[PDB]
């Protein structure tokens, strides 16, 4: 099976540094010094996390940097979430367009379109600080919305060239059962975290062709604003269609979206009732999707 270890918590309570730091260095000059306020990623800061380029795709909102890790010998790329993600939930952006990784793969486009709007800068900056740092290992992050385009540049990147390792909190699912797959099989690891009830991991629906990447490390307590995780809070589900875990969880705690491992963001049109039921139904639906297909494969 697989399981969670000591340095695979540590990775995961390290990375959302670099996750919550997209929030505001990916404005970022080069040869600045990754930085957060509010304690936002003070380990970052410890190590001399430098930027080698930040970038943002202004007709998408997408925005990212590349950081080089001095002390931990790493290349990291990181891209923002939402600012404003209970209005992302409101709009319910499901459509999905064509992908080109591999045969009958789909994608949501934004996610993709974003991906491809700072793909070029994205790129390039990997390298250039690939070649200044020909020892160091590369890996992608990012939280929310900003998980999401983490994926697929983590796939790309890959195909690319550059081996990868993928860290994401609260993402989205990001395309369909064909380019989960691809990502999953693809060599390197793609470690999701979930925050117990984050109704953000659970989107889009199952239901909409949308699957997810295995395995994923849900965080299982009443988070909220939970920060006090630990390894022994961790279950691990396994599959592209599991709602054993996250997906499958109710409610709205956006709370929860906002917070892993520690406050995600420290850097910087209907009810609410409302909202929450719509929801609902979703993962509603999506539970009498796996139902009716357990005797199947």
């Amino acid at each position: 099976a697989v399981s969670v270890s000591t340095t695979d918590f540590g990775n995961f309570k390290f990375y959302i540094q670099h996750g919550a730091a997209a929030y505001c260095n990916s404005e970022a000059p080069a040869g600045a010094k990754v930085t957060c306020s509010g304690n936002g990623c003070p380990t970052v800061q410890s190590n001399g996390a430098t930027i080698v380029a930040s970038f943002t795709g202004s007709k998408t909102g997408i925005g990212g940097y590349v950081a080089t890790d001095p002390t931990r010998k790493e290349i990291v790329v990181s891209f923002r979430g939402s600012i404003n993600i209970r209005n992302w939930l409101t709009n319910l952006d499901f459509d999905q367009d064509d992908c080109s990784l591999t045969s009958g793969c789909g994608v949501h486009s934004g996610f993709q379109n974003a991906w491809n709007e700072i793909s070029a800068a994205a790129t390039a900056a990997v390298a250039k600080a690939r070649k200044a740092n020909p020892s160091f290992k590369v890996v992608s992050v990012g939280h929310s919305l900003g998980g999401a385009v983490a994926t697929l540049a983590g796939a790309n990147l890959r195909i690319g060239g550059t081996p990868l390792d993928i860290y994401t909190y609260g993402s989205p699912r990001v395309g369909n059962t064909q380019l989960a797959a691809f990502v999953s099989n693809q060599a390197g690891g793609e470690f999701r975290v979930t925050n117990a009830k984050d109704p953000v991991p659970r989107l889009p629906p199952l239901i909409f062709g949308y699957r997810h990447t295995s395995p994923e490390y849900w965080l299982s307590g009443s988070g909220g604003d939970k920060i006090d995780y630990t390894i022994n809070d961790v279950k691990v589900c396994e599959g592209a269609a599991n709602l054993q875990c996250n997906g499958g969880t109710l409610g709205l705690d956006i709370d929860a979206h906002l917070h892993y491992f520690q406050a995600t963001d420290a850097c910087s049109t209907m009810t609410d009732a409302e909202l929450e039921k719509k929801l609902n139904s979703y993962v509603e639906m999506d539970k009498e999707y796996i139902k009716t297909h357990a005797s199947r494969s």
